[PDB]
């Protein structure tokens, strides 16, 4: 997250760490045994880590749990990152308290205008390269979809929204992918792609989940 500040140990329950012997990717708890992430974070090998600050220090809090199976969404096309969503079923149920929660699926699509919080481990550098070992947090508004097209002309499907600043300086860097981005307590956004870090007139993009609570609950119904 560039721009951001600390969130504060485990006050953003529902943030998950993807782990494979570093942290390469985050993702949200929705249920006990399910996390929802970004497609292009798929990898095998994936140990689920609830609970974290620092990811650096065991702290106490954390649950590590082996991701038992990955669900890519079908239609996921890695070179337009249309359909960037992945389901992630948990080896075992984690337990569920303050520090570790589920975050719910929004029944309706958010509008232009509303602030949202996004969160990750990612880098905190525009420039260069530099990562923390706590979580940080961003208040980001989601841009109007005119705004967002004629920043990425040709490249915005409707699974896809902008969200951040138009003035560079506050975004979603590599490391945040797959991360939530909370508006009014559900989960609208999915970190997805962009253009470099808190460039000037090349916000954030990010999956519309409001578009996959179907898939996501059929999907979890059958598995
Ligand atoms: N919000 C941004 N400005 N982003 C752009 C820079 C980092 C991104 C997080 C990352 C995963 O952690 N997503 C990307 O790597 C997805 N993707 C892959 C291909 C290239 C494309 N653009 S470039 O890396 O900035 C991209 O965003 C999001
Ligand atoms: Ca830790």
């Amino acid at each position: 997250i560039v721009g951001g500040y600390t969130c504060g140990a485990n006050t953003v329950p529902y943030q998950v760490s993807l782990n494979s012997g570093y942290h390469f990717c985050g993702g949200s708890l929705i249920n006990s045994q399910w996390v929802v992430s970004a497609a292009h974070c798929y990898k095998s090998g994936i140990q689920v880590r609830l609970g974290e600050d620092n990811i650096n220090v065991v702290e106490g809090n954390e649950q590590f749990i082996s991701a038992s199976k990955s669900i890519v969404h079908p239609s996921y096309n890695s070179n337009t990152l249309n359909n960037d969503i992945m389901l992630i079923k948990l080896k075992s149920a984690a337990s569920l308290n303050s520090r570790v929660a589920s975050i719910s699926l929004p029944t309706s699509c958010a509008s232009a205008g509303t602030q949202c919080l996004i969160s990750g481990w990612g880098n905190t550098k525009s420039s260069g390269t530099s990562y923390p070992d706590v979580l940080k947090c961003l208040k980001a508004p989601i841009l109007s979809d005119s705004s967002c097209k004629s920043a990425y002309p040709g490249q915005i499907t409707s699974n896809m929204f902008c969200a951040g600043y138009l003035e560079g300086g506050k975004d979603s860097c590599q490391g945040d992918s797959g991360g939530p981005v909370v508006c009014s307590g559900k989960l609208q956004g999915i970190v997805s792609w962009g253009s470099g870090c808190a460039q000037k007139n090349k916000p954030g993009v990010y999956t519309k989940v409001c578009n996959y609570v179907s898939w996501i609950k059929q999907t979890i119904a059958s598995n």
